[PDB]
């Protein structure tokens, strides 16, 4: 029962608010567009898009930025307390921050060159947060096909589409030297790398990644356009080079019956992929909102009213 018209009486302007956000957020960060599409997806596979991934500690629960999907990894925390305070200044007591970080990541994929549409509103912000479901549900680096389709089909995104479609995510933002160290040099306990790596671009990835390198080092996800939201994510993995293994996992897995032709057809029409796009987004903005009187409008989006 979410719906795109939800605040259009009582906060009209939200969405101009977030996108100014960060539109002067980029003036100094140009990945926080990323980031922030991030954010939202590591909120909705943990109980929903509720905001829980905002919460900071407390003594009852601990933060889900303790997750070893999040730790040292998820950022743009302050840019939401930010928007959060121009959407409280203009609308008090209004704009839960679970559809505020929804919004956040619309426009950030619409910044970045993407799709725009309008998203589905009407999600409240939860009373917790998650670790031990953080961690038992963000999807890895490392894991196979079928691992990555159990992770989605766990939090209700059953399609294969739905797989192949978000993993578009990564046409923009970075990724640490860590999560291809195994894939450039000792990939299944070879001690060699991932045979399904380009051979070329895996020269290159060593030149950034080099054994005994910082791991914290930032590697672009597309080598092509790492900064547009396009369909090139794609146009790399039917070449061999998908940077992390799940990416590449989608095109070359003995299980890529049904996501071949999927890649395929997103690398042919920048059209499909971006129909695909917004499709699997609302779905994943789907995921067990609360609404109507469950949870609160949280105003400040790092704890619980009180
Ligand atoms: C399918 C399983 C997925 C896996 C295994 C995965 C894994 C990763 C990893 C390892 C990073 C780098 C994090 C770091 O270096 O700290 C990353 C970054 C990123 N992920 Fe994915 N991810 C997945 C799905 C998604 C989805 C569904 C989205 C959004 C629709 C997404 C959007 C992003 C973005 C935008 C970044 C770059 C963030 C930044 O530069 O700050 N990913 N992901
Ligand atoms: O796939 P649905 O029916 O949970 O939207
Ligand atoms: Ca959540
Ligand atoms: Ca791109």
């Amino acid at each position: 029962q979410l719906t795109p018209t939800f605040y259009d009486n009582s906060c009209p302007n939200v969405s101009n608010i977030v996108r100014d956000t960060i539109v002067n957020e980029l003036r100094s960060d140009p990945r926080i567009a990323a980031s922030i599409l991030r954010l939202h997806f590591h909120d909705c596979f943990v109980n929903g898009c509720d905001a829980s991934i905002l919460l900071d500690n407390t003594t009852s629960f601990r933060t889900e930025k303790d997750a070893f999907g999040n730790a040292n990894s998820a950022r743009g925390f302050p840019v939401i307390d930010r928007m959060k305070a121009a959407v409280e200044s203009a609308c008090p007591r209004t704009v839960s921050c679970a559809d505020l970080l929804t919004i956040a990541a619309q426009q950030s994929v619409t910044l970045a060159g993407g799709p725009s549409w309008r998203v589905p509103l009407g999600r409240r912000d939860s009373l917790q947060a998650f670790l031990d479901l953080a961690n038992a549900n963000l999807p890895a680096p490392f894991f196979t096909l079928p691992q990555l389709k159990d992770s989605f089909r766990n939090v209700g995104l059953n399609r294969s589409s739905d797989l192949v479609a978000l993993s578009g995510g990564h046409t923009f933002g970075k990724n640490q030297c860590r999560f291809i160290m195994d894939r450039l040099y000792n990939f299944s306990n070879t001690g060699l790398p991932d045979p399904t790596l380009n051979t070329t671009y895996l020269q290159t990835l060593r030149g950034l990644c080099p054994l005994n390198g910082n791991l914290s080092a930032l590697v672009d996800f597309d080598l092509r356009t790492p900064t547009i939201f396009d369909n090139k994510y794609y146009v790399n993995l039917e070449e061999q080079k998908g940077l992390i293994q799940s990416d590449q996992e989608l095109f070359s897995s003995p299980n890529a019956t049904d996501t071949i032709p999927l890649v395929r057809s997103f690398a042919n029409s920048t059209q499909t992929f971006f129909n695909a796009f917004v499709e699997a987004m609302d779905r994943m903005g789907n995921i067990t909102p609360l609404t109507g009187t469950q949870g609160q409008i949280r105003l400040n989006c790092r704890v619980v009213n009180s």
